[PDB]
């Protein structure tokens, strides 16, 4: 929402009464990009269904899920089962913040929000590892308090069943439980400097052999808006990784448009260079089309991961 | 709808404020299949959501999504992970019409239509082909302009990942990329007679190897229903399709008959041959219930003996 | 569900006028197991839709889809393409009861539902063949008279295609159609005396090479409630079953306490052996939080015996 333009929009109240509510959102966004002059059909569904129930002026309960969902046809009228429960939870919260459990976001999304802007590109060199990201049998925090906005998580590892040495198998033929060792957590801070337009950001996060810090910064006027993020970290033992974003926005009448740059170093060697540009005409507020074009700056990579991207988008945000 | 009974109803409005709607829709369709006195269990479920935002009043935005959902039990309490995502559009739309792009219907449903006038059978002898049908990685046009209904789409053909022989892989392994030819369009237009009851349709369609034409013709008049649909083209290189379809129906207070005849040939052998009947009965608007056989004249000198059982079929609707 | 704390409660109504009503419903529920120290996330969602249009006085149609979605990323963020529709249904209703044709209950869960209380764990010792508990194919009936409820099912055995030779092949290949043989039949009967606040419970079942019969009594006074249940039966040729439950519960405020012991036995071996113990907190009718214990007296294998915690947090839709 908002800045983030790619990010989903609060939905529609379909059900209230005495502190009860329940608002079906989601979006139907037809995307079509073009690499090489050949068209893929990059359209999405969303559907998500959020209930909250006031128990008293200082504690909620909350369910949360959403869906996505899209077609390959490749030139027949198929039958589509692609379906990914983006979300699946429900928590508690009150003025102290909110937790849950279940699939959901850690930290470190609202650190990339920084500078992830774009409608379409963008976010190309800010990975975040599971933990950070979004992800299941995790306990996920957020509170605000004044300026200062934290979100932490912590994930446990995965109860699995193995053989007597150790291999996994079906729980009735196991010997015991063990786990995937894929405990972990995330943390975060965002700072708002009162009414400047200016804010920092900072978090961490670490799961197995994986481990990565952020650090962002934003500066928003009337209607330009700048931005910075750099990541560091481990995708693996012995695999560094590093990426730097910069993000510069520009608002006029119902139309926003948006540049990126993007570098990433996967073990030492890039793995992303983008610089990208946008349009966004907002009609409404939940109707919008977009144009972007992605500069794909790797070269003789091979030839298809060095192609530039145009993208063209129409959206509806229920 | 209405006529088009197995079509969709329009869904409920559950939401409409600051120029913004939401419309949810679809069916719970309890349907008993019986061929050779042996049952199978054809129930479907459909969901869907259907958004529109005014922008002025002559231009609006839409989103749609549409999910039919089954169950093949075999006769255990299985898991169920049964979906098909039939649309998955957006649009644009106003005075001169509305334009979409994402899985849509093409131009030649509303033709078909002029004889798909039953609750369950019907519709055997009218072929599709993808850009006139429904299909993804297509723009679709639709427009009303007085008694004239123009429709057109456009499909892109599918871009992939090839290795250096042109065969698909994976984006990693892949030398380039290339498509799958799969580029077509569609066209239709449809003339109604203001208050005659004459309705009067045709279109065509072209994608890589296959093609059609459509003709069609009907009159409604005071609860009675006639109409006619004529297929022809190619739905490969070397396979001709040719088909013919009747119907009738008649309207009794909150009953529907209707009868039709189909008769497809492929390749200039006979592959369909159907005559069915139907009885629908409307409850409310939307509950109803109904049962249908369908004679299925192809024998054992044209047909396996399958592909010649008759069915008959059961059916209670609840539109959402 | 009342006492039977893990069923879908009522959804919200989103649509209503002259007697056609649309309600949305399902939950979205945080469920951590732990067994032997070591986590699982059996979170579910489901979402319902259930249509219903009043016709007149004494008759309505009903249209009901549920479905459950889950996730099993395993460490990292996966794509989740996980559904089960468990319910795909239209039916009929009114003075005489409502008889419905896809996938829905049959007759048997209403006697399961007897000792059937926790909010987690329970109900393991009380198996119900498909055309007992929840299938497709089949014809469901359900009604009450007075202090009487009934309930039934008949399942069609399914269609299939074969060749010549009894092998099941696709349409365009096939001789002739047959069938697997998977029809059945269930029947169920409760009767409440009266004022007293017992009840009891009987059915049975049979398909294929399945059968079974059930029976149950409950008690409910005074915020507390207790109940028995006994199954037996065949799981197959010459593979007997017994199962029997007892339940206990006790209401307090907005918490409920639940305890339940079950016993299976399966071909003369034990298969289940559970006490287990919660207590759920109802925040408000549609939020609440329950924790679970079973203690699994089996003692065969290492990973069979083990017992399990349950942490929940519920929010019905
Ligand atoms: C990043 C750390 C931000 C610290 C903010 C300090 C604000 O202090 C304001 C003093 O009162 C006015
Ligand atoms: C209310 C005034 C806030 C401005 C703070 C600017 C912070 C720059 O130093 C960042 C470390
Ligand atoms: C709309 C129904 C018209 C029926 C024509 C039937 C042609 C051959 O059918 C066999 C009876
Ligand atoms: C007006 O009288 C009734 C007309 O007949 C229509 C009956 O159609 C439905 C038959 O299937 C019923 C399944 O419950
Ligand atoms: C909506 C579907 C309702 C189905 C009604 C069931 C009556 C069918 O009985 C068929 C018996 O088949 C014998 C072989
Ligand atoms: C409070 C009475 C408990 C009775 C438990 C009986 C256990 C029998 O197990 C048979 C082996």
């Amino acid at each position: 929402d908002g800045i983030n333009q790619s990010g989903d929009k609060a939905g529609s109240t379909v059900y209230s009464a005495k502190g009860t509510s329940l608002e079906v959102g989601g979006r139907a966004e037809a995307r079509l990009s073009l690499k090489d002059g050949k068209a893929q059909d990059n359209s999405r569904v969303r559907l998500n269904f959020l209930g909250k129930a006031e128990i008293n002026d200082s504690l909620y309960g909350v369910g949360f899920y959403e869906g996505e969902f899209t077609t390959n046809d490749q030139g027949k009228n198929a039958s589509n089962n692609s379906l990914d429960n983006r979300y699946t939870y429900a928590g508690i919260g009150g003025t102290y913040g909110e937790v849950t459990y279940g699939k959901n976001d850690g930290a470190l999304g609202v650190i990339t929000d920084f500078t992830d802007i774009m409608s379409y590109h963008g976010n190309t060199a800010a990975e975040k590892i599971a933990v950070a990201d979004r992800v299941d049998n995790m306990l996920a925090y957020k509170g605000q308090f004044g300026d200062l906005g934290v979100k932490a998580s912590y994930r446990f590892a995965d109860r699995n069943a193995v053989d007597a040495m150790g291999n996994v198998v079906t729980e009735t033929n196991a010997a015991k439980y063990s786990d995937n060792g894929e405990d972990g957590y995330s943390l975060s801070a965002i700072y708002t400097f009162g009414d400047t337009g200016f804010n920092v950001g900072a978090g961490y996060a670490d799961q197995d052999d994986q481990n990565e810090y952020m650090l962002a910064a934003s500066y928003r006027m009337e209607n330009l808006y700048f931005a910075g993020l750099f990541t560091d970290g481990e995708l693996a033992k012995d695999v560094d990784y590093t990426g730097y974003e910069l993000a510069a926005g520009y608002k006029l009448g119902q139309a926003a448009f948006t540049a990126t740059y993007n570098n990433a170093e996967t073990a030492k060697k890039t793995s992303a260079d983008n610089f990208a540009i946008d349009a966004t005409y907002y009609f409404k507020p939940n109707f919008r089309s977009y144009i972007s074009y992605q500069f794909n700056l790797l070269d003789s990579a091979s030839k298809v991961a060095s192609e530039d991207e145009l993208a063209i988008g129409l959206r509806y945000d229920f």
